[PDB]
């Protein structure tokens, strides 16, 4: 009755290596599988996707270190991403 | 006046590199805007927006050579890269 949820479900989908072996289709099919355990268009809406993604680039937008402080605790959402950097980017050493 | 297009908007929303000077949040705000003018609510619906995020994966899950391969075409649609990368993959390079 609980779910594994969104930030989890992303994670397996980003730990997905893009592997020849299976095809990139049908790596497609698990990606798809993967982000849709994430997104879920059966329970979130359009604008809630749009969250879920604006989160996605930013993070990948932060420099290593300033992201690997985020991957360190794993937020899940952008403000709150937006919230551990911006303690980061005051001077590296927090 | 019109929008960018979903391909271009995701190409300026990708572009975006993470600037401490503009802030998180606001840079949230603009990846919120960029992301929304690529993902678009307003005119597609959630499934559209897997497939579209999909493709956003799938091509970071391709190693450096392959992605620089599809981020230099950009298909857009996540189908078509696993067109292109089978390719790039036959005798590693093309």
């Amino acid at each position: 009755g609980s779910d594994p949820g969104p930030e989890a479900a992303r994670l397996r989908f980003r730990c997905f290596h893009y592997e020849e072996a299976t095809g990139p289709q049908e790596a497609l099919a698990q990606l798809r599988e993967l982000c849709r355990q994430w997104l879920r268009p059966e329970v979130r809406s359009k604008e809630q996707m749009l969250e879920l993604l604006v989160l996605e680039q930013f993070l990948g937008a932060l420099p290593p270190e300033i992201q690997a402080r985020v991957q360190g605790q794993r937020p899940g959402s952008p403000e709150e991403a937006a919230a551990l950097v911006d303690g980061l980017r005051r001077e590296p050493g927090g």
